[PDB]
């Protein structure tokens, strides 16, 4: 089956066969699409498939599909699976599963950057205070004084469900934010119910506008343990504006690495519970979503405020106005600071580039436009023109429960 | 099978059960999601007049009733004499308002039962539908305060004497090839002018040249008709701020009608139903003025504002694309012309979902053309989760008409 795409803009045509190696499900149906919608223990009768599927990918990438080393190495995972129940990944097969896993992530507009990854093989860690000595070198590695580098530590898979390792924080590094007694809420209110979790395993919390959260660990499906990330390897950017002197007296600022932790990693069929990624920012990350957001730091009518716009009406557009130079004030402040950092013009170009090399060389480029194109200035870029197709390849990183919804407590 | 809605910014949850009403394919499968693609007999007849019948049967409290059960058979009596069925009067309006409240691509559904509905099934020339159209174009303006309207041309029979409106809208911009490889116009529609010329056209060859309608009644061949000028309402381009805005030669027409599409109300088709509203700001600002590939006037108005546009960091795009915006608005506010701003648009979107949801069980809404193409995470549907599904009546896309005439 051939699908095509076309660019609106461009009219350029491509033709997608990858989709044929599509597995799990979209969520859509022939009567209705799930498109917008934001989100969605294994036999030994349904691993071994998984992994033949996977092991014959990864000896085709290497050109050894059909090869005595292949078919040893089917044999040997099939032995293991039907020994074990489960089997261990060679370090070779876990970076080629992680590499891909980014590579396939339809809702990521970074993948030009896929094959450059730096992987940390952690499965050996067994404790909370182990997982605090990765996590640092990992935040110390990747943060490199400004200079990122994409990186990934991968803790051990999951055995039977009930001894899962975990991050429990969403992104490694984030700021507090507390509800008060008012309503009002001081720091990031996305992470209030989280701030209270840290607080009642016994944070001391300072109680200011920006302070990094500690680190809450599991390992083995122990009860997780606190962990003060060390202030110095935190790299964070003070935001100004290169044209609005009072831009600094806003107060803001925010850190250099953006790092999700709460998502597993499927290789295999194996189950990577714990594997906290990194890479760089895209300007709007920040200052589109974090700043503006109504449900986040709503820093858009102070910002009008001080610029002096007209704001007795939306229509004379206050809000897209100041939103533009909050934009600008982040992309020149980590610029200034030498901390990388792309804008969405930058990354929407590459990632076309990046998505037609793909349906050249790979046959396809799955991508979900909904969350590929930028939260502002969207038709301006070129992915808002681009038709894309979504469907979802193993390797992957999907979704899971939170871990405070699940856990069961030892005490 | 009942299904959740969420929105992210309230944690406002909805509940959709309208959906098992849909009937028409999305194009998505349980393995590829298409959403971002653009373009996804006697016996077919009477469920479709049924399954109509029976919702505006429903719609007036009169279900089971026996007028609603003297309407069946009457139509279905109709349908194996004569292979089809009319519409009666309240029938076609109440199809023409559902078919744009099933619109799943429009954010202006607000608005949606107050539609003036002219029921041109009577005309029969091409001069009779120009007379029709200018007629509309005439009311839908109403000297800058609009209204919205639909006109609906006879329906389909055997296909081979379709009406069809020629043009996509009704009011737009030529656009030429120059010598040098230039484009002169809007470049949308380099290929419908060459067929208007080709038709016999005297083109003015300038910038902003409203094109002439090409109207085609009964299969016949189309014919060429001009709107009178002075019912085209157009609006200069002026910016509050900058004096010199002025001095880019910028305009654009009032109103927004589109007559491309297909009208399907209880299995019946109208291929000519042209219909217009007001314009939302960024259609104009954003798209008519800043894609690439039409007017594409950022490197210009960046240039007169002094930016640095050395490199895209420094976001001269978006400053230049947010004052082009500014004076859409100011310029049609300032000239009295209804225009409605993508913040208040999309306020208006949720408040019209939840009243759906409230009063319907649902809305359908199609994310990726319901988020406006400029700041779209400052809007309240960027963050509104939507389920996107066919109901019927229906306004559907159609083959150009030059493609499959017969000349
Ligand atoms: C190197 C520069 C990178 C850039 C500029 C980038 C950019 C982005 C952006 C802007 C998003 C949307 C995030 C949001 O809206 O919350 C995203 C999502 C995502 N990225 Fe990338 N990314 C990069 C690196 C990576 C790496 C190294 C990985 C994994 C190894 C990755 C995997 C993902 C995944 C799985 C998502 C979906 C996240 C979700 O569903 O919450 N990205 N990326
Ligand atoms: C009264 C104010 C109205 C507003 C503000 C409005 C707004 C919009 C906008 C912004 C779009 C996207 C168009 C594009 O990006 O090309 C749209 C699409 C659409 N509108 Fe509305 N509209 C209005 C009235 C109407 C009426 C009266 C009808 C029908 C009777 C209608 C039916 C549709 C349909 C079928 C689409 C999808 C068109 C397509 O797929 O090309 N709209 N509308
Ligand atoms: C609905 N989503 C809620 C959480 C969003 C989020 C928060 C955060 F602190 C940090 C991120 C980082 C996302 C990301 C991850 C990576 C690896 C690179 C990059 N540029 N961006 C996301
Ligand atoms: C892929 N799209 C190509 C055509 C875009 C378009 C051009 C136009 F002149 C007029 C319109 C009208 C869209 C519209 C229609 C109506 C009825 C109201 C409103 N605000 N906007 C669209
Ligand atoms: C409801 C909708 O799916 C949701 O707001 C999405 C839209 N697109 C997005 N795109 C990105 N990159 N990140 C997001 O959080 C979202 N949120
Ligand atoms: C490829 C993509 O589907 C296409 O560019 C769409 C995106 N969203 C849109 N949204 C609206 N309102 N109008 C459009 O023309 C488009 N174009
Ligand atoms: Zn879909």
């Amino acid at each position: 089956r051939f699908l095509k795409v076309k660019n609106w803009e461009t009219d350029v045509v491509l033709t997608d066969t990858l989709h044929l190696k599509s597995t799990l499900e979209t969520g859509c149906t022939e009567h209705i699409c799930m498109g917008s919608i934001m989100l969605p223990v294994r036999t030994k009768d349904q691993l071994f498939p998984l992994a033949k599927e996977f092991l014959d990918q990864y000896y085709s990438s290497i050109k050894r599909f059909g090869s005595k080393a292949h078919m040893d190495r089917l044999e040997e995972v099939n032995k293991e699976i039907e020994s074990t129940s489960t089997y261990q990944l060679k370090d070779t097969e876990l970076i080629y599963g992680a590499k891909h896993a980014w590579r396939n992530a339809s809702r990521c507009v970074g993948r030009i950057q896929w094959s450059k990854l730096q992987v940390f093989d952690a499965r050996d860690c067994t404790t909370a205070h182990g997982m605090f000595n990765y996590i640092c070198n990992h935040v110390k590695y990747a943060t490199n004084k400004g200079n990122l580098r994409s990186a990934i530590t991968i803790f051990p898979q999951r055995t039977d469900g009930k001894h899962d390792f975990r991050v429990w924080n969403s992104q490694l590094i984030r700021y507090a934010g507390y509800k008060q007694p008012d309503g009002s809420t001081l720091g990031d209110p996305a992470n209030v119910q989280f701030t209270e979790i840290c607080i009642q395993q016994g944070w001391k919390a300072p109680r200011g506008r920006f302070d990094v959260l500690p680190l809450l660990l599991q390992a083995n499906g122990n009860d997780p343990e606190l962990f003060q990330i060390p202030p110095e390897l935190v790299l964070e950017v003070p935001i100004r504006h290169p044209k609005f002197d009072w831009f600094k007296d806003l107060g803001l600022k925010w850190y250099g690495l953006p790092a999700v932790s709460n998502m597993l990693l499927e290789i295999g069929g194996l189950e990577f519970s714990a594997c906290p990624f990194s890479g760089w920012y895209m300007g709007t990350e920040i200052g589109v979503r974090d700043y503006c957001d109504n449900s986040r730091y709503n820093i858009l009518e102070e910002v009008a405020k001080k610029m002096d716009l007209d704001m007795r009406k939306t229509s004379s557009l206050w809000k897209d106005q100041a939103l533009v130079e909050i934009n600008i004030a982040v992309l020149y402040s980590f610029q200034s600071d030498k901390v990388t950092i792309v804008d969405h013009h930058s990354a929407t170009e590459s990632f076309i580039k990046h998505m037609e090399n793909e349906y050249r060389c790979r046959g396809g480029c799955p991508a979900d436009w909904v969350w590929i194109v930028p939260p502002m200035s969207g038709s301006i870029t070129p992915v808002f023109h681009q038709e894309m197709l979504n469907y979802r390849l193993t390797p992957s990183f999907e979704y899971q429960p939170d871990p405070w919804n699940t856990h069961v407590w030892k005490g």
